[PDB]
C-alpha cells in the first residue's frame, strides 16, 4: 500500500478548481486572515475572499469528509482582516456543514501580558460536511498507566472496554508549539507542530484517503499524511514552499512524491 503525495506552487482557488467533487476525505487549513492589496479590487472584507475557497472546500470534501480549520478569537476589526469567528458566523450563514468541534489548542509557553490575561490558545473549527463523517475516536484515545487502567478494571461499574481504549482527548489539547530549536522547524514562521496535525489526520480521516492543505506554509501535512498511510495534496502561493516541503522529506514506508498540479490526479487515486 504505497501512498502519493502531490505538491505544487499556487493560489489556493486554482488548486480547488482542479479538483473534482467529493474527492477529498480531509482538509487541513490553516488560512491567512488578511486580504492582500490587490484583493481591493474585487471584495470588501476578509470574508468575501474567504467564502470563495470555503465554498470550494465543501465542494471538493467527499460526504463522509471534515475541514478542520485553524484560528483565533483575536479580531482587531480592521477592514480586510479577520479571525475564526468570521469565518463561523459565515458557515452558519450560508454552509450546510456540521460543526462537530471547537477544538481549543492550550499551548504551555508564550508572551507575558500586564493589562490582560496572557493568551495562551488557539482555535480549530472542525466542520463535517454531513452527519455521515468519519471519526476514528479510538486512534486517538489517550490510555491509562498501568496502576490507573488496573484501578479502574477492578471497578465493576466501568466497562472495561471502554478503559482498556482509553480516555477520549476531550476538544481541550493541551500541546506545545514549535521551539527555536525543534528538529521539526523548516524556516516558517508560524510552522504547526506535527503533533497537532497528527491527531487530525488519526481521527478525521481513514488510512489511503487523501488529505489536502492549499495553505500548505510549511508542508506539514504531508509529512504527517506520509508517516500516517494518507495520500496527499499540498499547496502553497508562495515560491518558497517547495524549499519548506523538500525539506519535511528529509525528516523522513512506501510512498511516492509528485511536483505539479497537472498531476493531482496522483494523490486522488484511492
Ligand atoms: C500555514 S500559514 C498560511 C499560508 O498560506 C499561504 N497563502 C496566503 N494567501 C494564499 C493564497 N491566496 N493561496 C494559497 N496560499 C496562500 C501563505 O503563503 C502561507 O504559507
Amino acid at each position: 500500500g504505497t501512498t502519493r503525495h502531490v505538491y505544487d506552487v499556487c493560489d489556493c482557488l486554482d488548486t480547488l478548481a482542479k479538483l473534482p467533487d467529493d474527492s477529498v476525505q480531509l482538509i487541513i487549513c490553516d488560512p491567512p486572515y488578511n486580504i492582500m492589496l490587490a484583493d481591493w479590487d474585487d471584495h470588501m472584507d476578509y470574508i468575501g475572499w474567504a467564502k470563495r475557497w470555503l465554498a470550494e472546500a465543501e465542494r471538493v470534501l467527499s460526504p463522509t469528509g471534515s475541514i478542520a480549520i485553524f484560528g483565533g478569537l483575536q479580531y482587531q476589526g480592521e477592514a480586510g482582516s479577520g479571525d475564526l469567528i468570521s469565518i463561523i458566523s459565515h458557515m452558519r450563514q450560508n454552509s450546510k456543514m456540521l460543526l462537530a468541534n471547537l477544538i481549543i489548542w492550550n499551548y504551555p509557553n508564550g508572551m507575558s501580558a500586564q493589562r490582560f490575561f496572557a493568551n495562551r490558545h488557539e482555535e480549530i473549527a472542525w466542520f463535517a460536511k454531513t452527519k455521515k463523517y468519519f471519526f476514528d475516536l479510538d486512534a486517538v484515545r489517550e490510555p491509562y498507566d498501568e496502576e490507573t487502567k488496573a484501578a479502574y478494571m477492578k471497578d465493576k461499574r466501568l466497562n472495561p472496554e471502554s478503559v482498556e481504549k482509553g480516555r477520549n482527548p476531550t476538544n481541550v489539547w493541551r500541546m506545545s508549539r514549535l521551539n527555536g530549536n525543534s528538529l521539526e522547524r523548516v524556516g516558517h514562521p508560524t510552522q504547526k507542530p506535527a503533533a497537532v496535525i497528527e491527531r487530525l489526520v488519526r481521527a478525521l480521516s481513514h488510512p489511503g484517503s487523501t488529505v489536502l492543505d492549499f495553505f500548505a506554509g510549511s508542508g506539514v501535512t504531508a509529512r504527517v499524511a506520509i508517516q500516517e498511510g494518507r495520500n496527499s495534496i499540498c499547496t502553497d502561493a508562495a515560491p518558497v514552499f517547495k524549499e519548506y516541503y523538500q525539506k519535511q522529506l528529509t525528516f523522513l514506508r512506501s510512498y511516492e512524491i509528485v511536483e505539479g498540479a497537472a498531476n493531482f490526479g496522483a494523490a486522488l487515486q484511492r
